[PDB]
């Protein structure tokens, strides 16, 4: 159907490890979008061909307001492109570069707008695995979209694949390689919820060697200006046993969450 003709580019939305995203609007339509570019060569090298089509199965599937809309995909004998819904203002990544941190009520708005979203994949036994703050886009109205289901997977699972960069966000289970359910995201969540209040990981280290080591250990400590009610959020998330963590219910009823966002359920 589409191929590269139908459209024009403009300019650079971002870099990731394989993908290359682009501005563009289809030309007969003046639809705006943004256009995912793999490398065929990058994608064989690392033996990720699996990856690409379950982000494009399960993403097309999917259908919520916090999460980005993927509609179609093509290729053309040097690269494959993933036609996405564009998200004007950007990543949480650079709104937390701007500020250094979010206070009380932009956290708890996004932790339950991420709660929402991770509540309805979670439905249909969709896990994540990858929820970080580069891959949390921005609406026109400010709302969060979660994106990149590059990671994603039905539950339960094994790890096939290798861990190429961070890992500041993933839980203990996952990083040596054991089974996993559907408690990674909920770990990720407190990882992020911690992030946003404070500035910086709650496992953040020089090497990965050590990084991993305080992940394990689930070595963490709260800064002061840290209130009553984040730490208890926080704490009741980041524990070793997955079975130990909160259900997605609790953490969008819990006291500080319903105190501080300005969003519903
Ligand atoms: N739909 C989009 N709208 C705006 N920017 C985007 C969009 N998709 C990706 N980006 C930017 O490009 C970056 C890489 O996209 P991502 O899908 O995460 O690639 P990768 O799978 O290689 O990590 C994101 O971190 C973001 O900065
Ligand atoms: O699920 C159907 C589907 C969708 C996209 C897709 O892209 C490519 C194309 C070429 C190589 C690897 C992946 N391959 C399959
Ligand atoms: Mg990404
Ligand atoms: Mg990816």
């Amino acid at each position: 159907q589409w191929a590269l003709e139908d459209f024009e580019i403009g300019r650079p939305l971002g870099k990731g490890k394989f993908g290359n995203v682009y501005l563009a609007r289809e030309k007969q339509s003046k639809f705006i979008l943004a256009l995912k570019v793999l490398f065929k060569a990058q994608l064989e090298k690392a033996g990720v061909e699996h990856q690409l089509r379950r982000e494009v199965e399960i993403q097309s599937h999917l259908r919520h307001p916090n999460i980005l809309r993927l509609y179609g995909y093509f290729h053309d004998a040097t690269r494959v492109y993933l036609i996405l819904e564009y998200a004007p203002l950007g990543t949480v990544y650079r709104e937390l570069q701007k500020l250094s941190k979010f206070d009380e009520q932009r956290t708890a708005t996004y932790i339950t707008e991420l709660a929402n979203a991770l509540s309805y994949c979670h439905s249909k036994r969709v896990i994540h695995r990858d929820i970080k703050p580069e891959n949390l886009l921005l609406g026109s109205a400010g709302e969060l979209k979660i994106a990149d289901f590059g990671w994603s997977v039905h539950a339960p699972s094994s790890r096939r694949t290798t861990l190429a960069g961070t890992l500041d966000y993933l839980p203990p289970e996952m990083i040596e390689g054991r089974m996993h359910d559907e408690k990674v995201d909920l770990w990720s969540l407190g990882v992020l919820c911690y992030e946003f209040l404070v500035g910086k990981p709650p496992f953040e280290a020089n090497t990965y060697q050590e990084t991993y080591k305080r992940i394990s250990r689930v070595e963490f400590t709260f800064p002061d200006f840290v209130t009553e009610g984040a730490r208890d959020l926080i704490s009741r998330l980041l524990k070793h046993n997955p079975s130990q963590r909160p259900m997605l219910r609790e953490v969008l009823e819990h006291p500080w969450i319903t105190a501080n966002s300005s969003k519903p359920s």
